[PDB]
């Protein structure tokens, strides 16, 4: 037999939810999707396309708080033998009631409920057409929605929240009078929810504000009483080899301290990395392992999360060698995988951005698409009018526009450039902010960067970038010339110092045909077969063109060489004269990591996070799921953290302080980060209406008049309309 | 139209019960009386057939404590318009959630329950088969038992009171710790009666005691916590005349203090009489008063209470003339009505022993019925054997067997006789109390009673009796002859003391045939239509034989005159010589007084009470309804007050104060009363097991075996069985 419903399983791309039912797996309907038995246990199958037709899998199981000690562990038998029949290839997880991963939490938008009872109680997902029903909702969440059924009752109040009183044919929405209105709009959702999905969009829901509550109200509640008020280093992860059946639990440290050495991880066997710190682990099943201990990789968790003291709500991952996620992969130094050079995307495709649609760079057309503009990191052609200025000491200094498109690492510069992507218009400010340059004119800098920024309105997008990670569009503002970056010195007045005997420049292109010509330090272990190298030495200069590298980087190294004032000698990789070799001290090993290039969204998707500098203390919250206008709260700061790049969405009405503090939030995000990433990743900060096409074209339905009116206010003309 | 319920309403005895929806009258159905929403308004129609067969209404109209002012007027607006359409002789009353009078109470033996909700909140007593069902039930109450829907929560529990998880197909009883087993018993009838009236007999009733909680209730309820603990002169009335349209109310008091003249009843007006001392206002409406004063006597009754400071919750009766009910007229000094002469029963019949039988007496067939036993208050024929005492001192001596049926005033005595009615035999201790016996001879009396009491095992039953007023049994226990009571000195040794020269003799009879010669003062307005007197007087002796009278009281009378050895001159009422009246010293007002002979019962129903001596605090509550066995808890001291008489039944594991105190109690009960009645009545104790058939009698279904085998534990052998 093997199980009827695992025939069912996995066959197309969708979500699958059966409920534990006497160790049997229930169907629950779809439309009820998201509503959870407290006192029950589920199984969750989310198939994902991948790019290259292949499917994938994420198996979760859920496990409510009133959860039994057996339906439990039938969730679990489930979930093992449902991987084992989906041939091994699955990821999966642990979730707990309140306390979910950001991937499991993405799967319901509109949000969970939690329901008293179970199967113990009698309680079923079902419900005859002529159904009564009398409950008391309570929701709470800004980022992730959760409404939990509580008794009916004045006590289950407060006046933070808001409550929904469902009465079947009648929803009363009742909102704390220190309610705020985002919240207002979150639980107005999930009173649309219930009328739409339960009922068939057979019910009235009427909302309310806590002193207002109608007849219907105040006859099953009885008098309103006084309402109280309502109820408020993880970037170190270890290492951990494992070698058990169940029982007798071997742990032994392979790795310190992240970065890991993605070399640690060996086939033969099974890996826990403790993030537990931050609320999560992982186990790493090697491909060979031992079927006994890979079958057995749940229980390992448990046996973990006992022997460390963590929770028992501690998120737990199982991955399969070759089948790793972002989150997972994040800890390690470098990840590669051979296999994946060719190939459509890779083995896994994050859910939330599983929908979107891949566009390739077209200058033609760019105005034309900000999904484009987004998935390239180009708000425009990169033809619009520019300044570009020097900082020395507290001045801005004019920059002379023969050498526009040059930058020394001495100095750190401010550029104003005005864009058009024909949808939209605006401005953005690029503060470059050199390698070499002194702490105080780097500071200055970007006091007089932000005092530009309020000169000009407070519209214009306002962008930190540190020497060598030069994001896509600011390498395309000087025509089809490249972005000429210096190691050495300054271009003021008598700043003067002549070359270096020997200078390196490493060339990269952008997606967007754009290249950047930074100087580096003169070595052959730093030759990248990807790129158009530049050579300068007293006797000749070397154009360097890698096996990998194409036109736009040859044409980028060579209009270069034209400023540098000196002429190539084209040589292809491998065959190379060796007074090539001689003047970089020898010959070393290479890079020939062929980029992750239209991969790239692949191996680090987009994040959207809230950002809260509230009571000296610095949180991160994750909103889950596919982006979303409506999550941009309006008193929020968020962050979209695309790799290559970090937006800091400052909102309207969010705090003075906040707001100040928005490239100081994004860095502490950066210098937090587990991946132990970057430093000088490119932060860019947007203001709420005056979003950038980079930043907009992440978001499917972006509306220009979303704020023109109070979006509360037009979901409520639903509801009662 | 009228409106048609108003057509099906009354036509045969019954109850009817229609909820009150949006001014209009929607029949509840009939599986669900007892159901009421606290956010309605009802009305309720109990006809009762009188025995004459003509028809009997007692309307109420029920306000839930979460009630419109618009749909509990409109159950006002219906309640006047129904008793319009019922010609006006219905009693109407309004009823308050949690403050019901005893009559509404009576009709709902199984309880009530209070549900949440309502119209205005949509819920309705009708249910899709296949119904999905959450909630908790709170069951409280020992007489009148009370199952409120509350919050489902711990919060809403306490150790001391019974709970129902009502979960639809499972109902689960949970009984607090300090949860007595007569309360858990009544909360079983109450999951009996949902799983037999809703569910159809489909459901699982498994009941639970704290800490035993099952899978299923924690599963809704969470960790069940600690739990808190349970929470735990109104005998003077006035009258008040009363004369409004609605508005500009006047009220007069006509008489300050009860018990009240009944001729200050005047047919013109109405009256208020208030006993809102003690939670009741009665309105009356004369039988010409006036039409809009008549039909606004609940809104008069409304002005009362708002003018007096009385809460909302006080009860209300409006009756009017001629339709009186017992509870009203209790408070008045003799109410009579002319044209009840004649007649079968009144024209009122409480509806609790309206279901009674009457069984006139017959010595022959006595033996067959306790029915016949109770209602004429004869144990048996009164032909067993007996001893007599006199107390002299602390002793008690031998009554001289040639007297027997002789008992003298300045005497207290105590009688022991052995009674036989096939059914049941047993023994009654009567002790006698002279009106002129020395107190320490009455008391010694008292002890000596309860003494031979205890000498003789605790079984037999244990009646004080004061001169005068003899009960019907002790009467007949003197073969055909009558009970002699001399109003005069002693019957010991030398206590002597010859006659008055002057003597009269009251001869009343009984049901039975039994007849007391009582002495009196010889006045002419102490003569009675009704029996027979016998006159001694130095020159001869009379025997005046009234109209009213009958053999029994002729044939005592003579019997009588044998013991005083004189020669009687027979001579009927009104032709009388008049050397006869010039013995009395005049000629006076009679008593034409035809006695309520079958129609006792009627006038003063039996009444059923629980009793407490619960911190040097005395409290009575009425059990309502029909009399039952199940009510008479093993733990409680009872009342049965039939009129003539005051049973004390006394339960074996109640307290030993409570049972020693059990004459006092009853003493208290008949001085406190209202009606300020008799405070020569006598008592009846009677113990648990040992009941007397008159006691018995009263109880349609009396089992003997009942308490053979705890009831707790046979009603549970029913609900999972
Ligand atoms: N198959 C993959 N799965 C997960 N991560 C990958 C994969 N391939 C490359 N990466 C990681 O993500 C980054 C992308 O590799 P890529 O070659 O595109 O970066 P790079 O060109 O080496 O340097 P840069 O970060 O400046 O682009 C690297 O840090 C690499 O370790
Ligand atoms: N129609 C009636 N309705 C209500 N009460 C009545 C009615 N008739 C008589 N009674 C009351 O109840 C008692 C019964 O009247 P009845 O003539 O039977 O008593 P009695 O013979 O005068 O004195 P006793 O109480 O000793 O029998 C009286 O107190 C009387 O006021």
């Amino acid at each position: 037999v093997e199980h009827p419903e695992f025939l069912k399983a996995g066959k197309e791309p969708g979500l699958q939810i059966w409920r534990v039912e006497k160790f049997d797996l229930v169907p629950v309907p779809p439309n009820l999707y998201g509503d959870f038995f407290t006192g029950d246990a589920y199984v969750i199958l989310k198939t994902v396309q991948l790019r290259n037709g292949i499917l994938q899998y994420d198996l979760h199981y859920w496990l409510g708080n009133e959860c039994s000690q057996d339906e439990s562990g039938a969730a679990a038998i489930f979930t093992v033998q449902l991987d084992d029949y989906l041939n091994g290839r699955a990821v999966q997880h642990r979730e707990v009631q309140g306390f979910e991963s950001a991937t499991f939490l993405g799967y319901f938008k509109s949000g969970l409920k939690y329901k008293k009872g179970g199967v113990a109680s009698g309680f079923k997902h079902v419900v005859p057409n002529e159904v009564v029903v009398q409950r008391l909702l309570q929701v709470k969440g800004r980022r992730v929605v959760r409404a939990t059924e509580v008794p009916v009752s004045w006590e289950s109040f407060n006046n933070g929240d808001c409550f929904i009183l469902d009465l079947g044919n009648n929803i009363y929405q009742w909102c704390g009078s220190k309610s705020n209105r985002f919240e207002r709009l979150k639980a107005t959702q999930v009173s649309k929810g219930i009328r739409d999905n339960e009922r068939s969009g057979r019910a009235q829901v009427s909302v309310f504000e806590e002193g207002a509550e109608p007849e219907a109200m105040l006859q099953v509640l009885g008098p309103k009483p006084t309402l109280p008020e309502a109820t408020e280093n993880r970037k170190l992860a270890k290492l951990y080899k494992v070698s058990n059946g169940a029982g007798p639990m071997v742990v032994s440290l392979v790795a310190d301290e992240n970065p890991f050495a993605q070399g640690a991880l060996r086939s033969e066997d099974c890996f826990i990395l403790d993030h537990g710190k931050d609320g999560k682990i992982f186990v790493w099943k090697g491909k060979q392992a031992n079927m006994e201990e890979r079958k057995a990789a749940l229980k390992t968790a448990s046996d973990f999360i006992s022997k460390m003291d963590y929770p028992k709500q501690t998120q737990v991952s199982v991955l399969p060698e070759g089948g790793e996620t972002p989150l997972f992969r994040q800890f390690f130094k470098n990840w590669r995988d051979p296999d994946q050079t060719e190939g459509l995307g890779l083995a896994y495709l994050s859910s939330h951005i599983a929908h979107v649609e891949r566009v390739p760079f077209d200058a033609a057309t760019l105005h034309t698409s900000t999904a484009m503009a987004a998935q390239h990191g180009m708000d425009d052609d990169g033809t619009g009018q520019k300044q570009i200025w020097r900082v020395e000491g507290s001045n801005k200094v004019p920059v002379d526009p023969a050498t526009y498109g040059q930058f020394y690492g001495g100095d750190s510069y401010i550029i104003l450039y005005n864009y058009r992507h024909g949808s939209r218009q605006g401005q953005i400010i690029y503060n470059w902010q050199g390698a070499q340059s002194t702490q105080d004119e780097v500071a200055a800098s970007a006091i007089l960067t932000a005092q530009l920024d309020e000169e000009l309105g407070g519209t214009p997008v306002q962008s930190r970038v540190v020497q060598g990670k030069e994001p896509a569009h600011l390498m395309s503002l000087f025509g089809g010339k490249p972005m000429i970056v210096y190691k050495g010195g300054t271009s003021r007045e008598g700043g003067q110092t002549a070359p270096a005997s020997t200078r390196l420049f490493q060339v990269r292109a952008s997606s967007s045909g754009a290249t950047r010509a930074v100087e580096i330090i003169p070595k052959a272990g730093a030759l990248n077969s990807n790129d158009a190298f530049v050579l300068k030495t007293p006797s000749a200069a070397y154009l360097w063109v890698g096996a990998g590298a194409s036109e736009a980087e040859k044409t980028g190294a060579q209009e270069l060489l034209r400023v540098l004032r000196a002429q190539p000698v084209q040589v292809a990789e491998g065959s190379e004269p060796d007074s090539f070799w001689e003047a970089l001290g020898g010959k070393a090993t290479y890079r020939t990591s062929p980029r992750l290039k239209d991969k790239k969204m692949d191996a680090h998707p987009p994040r959207l996070f809230a950002c809260s500098n509230k009571i000296g203390r610095f949180v991160i919250e994750e909103v889950p799921g596919e982006f979303m206008q409506e999550d941009l709260a309006t008193d929020d700061v968020m962050l979209l953290d695309t790799w290559d790049q970090v937006f800091v969405w400052v909102g309207k009405d969010s705090q003075d302080e906040e707001k100040t503090e928005a490239l100081t939030s994004a860095k502490r995000y950066i210098d937090t980060d587990p991946a132990h990433r970057d430093r000088r990743t490119p932060i860019t900060v947007v203001k709420q209406g005056f979003e950038p096409p980079s930043f907009v074209g992440w978001f499917l339905g972006w509306d220009d008049s979303y704020w023109s009116v109070d979006p509360l206010d037009r979901a409520l003309a639903e509801l009662a309309a």
